[PDB]
């Protein structure tokens, strides 16, 4: 009934998509959502609209899109809302819920500190 | 003796730099490092080389550079190591230690899950 779509930038290198994929795997491991899908903005497949369609086709009425990005930018404020047609398609009776990026979360400062220490 | 330099992409929007800055503030608040500096790759000041010089000028011999990026890409594997002259202005008796990005860390999946729930 609800689907989680993780959305990433995309890269010409593969690392970015690997990251999204490992992220999806890990949230799958927590058994919280019925459907869990990924989409990249540029370069790679699946694309965002592809992932959104794939989610609807599995019978989701409420689509939770999380931008896996540290900050807001043009990607998160123009391109992506556009691609989900929240600015400029999708069954009338389906709502896309566009969430917030990671931001300056305490857990990020934990992660950064670990990274400083080669841990 | 050791300095932490947080390094970010930069955007034409301000959000990115705000993020770096809030991150620096938070790690400053944890009193773990003598010196804590930020640099953006493009669009904004301070720049990476500026932040590195600012760190040396405060008497740091070991400079810990953490790329605040989710994944590896061109920025983290070419441009930044280049800018720190690790592949091709640094006193010979100073070492730059180039750390790892955030990656698919469990704490990120925690954060993502929170974001799905509008928390
Ligand atoms: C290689 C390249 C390929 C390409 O994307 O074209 C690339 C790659 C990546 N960017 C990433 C991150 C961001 N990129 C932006 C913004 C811009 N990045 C741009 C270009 C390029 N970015 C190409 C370099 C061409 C060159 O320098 O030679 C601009 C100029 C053009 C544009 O993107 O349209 C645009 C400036 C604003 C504008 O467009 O006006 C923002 C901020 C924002 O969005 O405002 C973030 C924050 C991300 C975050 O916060 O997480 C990540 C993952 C970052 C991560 O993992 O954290 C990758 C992956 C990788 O580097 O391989
Ligand atoms: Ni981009
Ligand atoms: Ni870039």
């Amino acid at each position: 009934m609800e689907a989680l779509v993780l959305v990433g930038h995309g890269s010409r290198l593969p690392y970015s998509k690997e990251l999204l994929v490992k992220l999806a795997e890990k949230v799958k491991e927590r058994n919280l959502f019925p459907i869990v899908e990924i989409g990249l903005m540029e370069f790679s497949e699946p694309t965002i609209p592809q992932a959104v369609k794939k989610a609807i086709e599995q019978g989701a009425k409420r689509i939770i899109v999380v931008p896996v990005f540290l900050a807001h930018g043009i990607h998160t404020t123009r391109d992506i809302p556009r691609l989900l047609g929240l600015i400029e398609e999708i069954p009338e009776d389906v709502e896309i819920i566009y969430r917030e990026p990671i931001g300056a979360d305490d857990r990020i400062v934990d992660i950064i500190i670990d990274r400083a220490f080669g841990r």
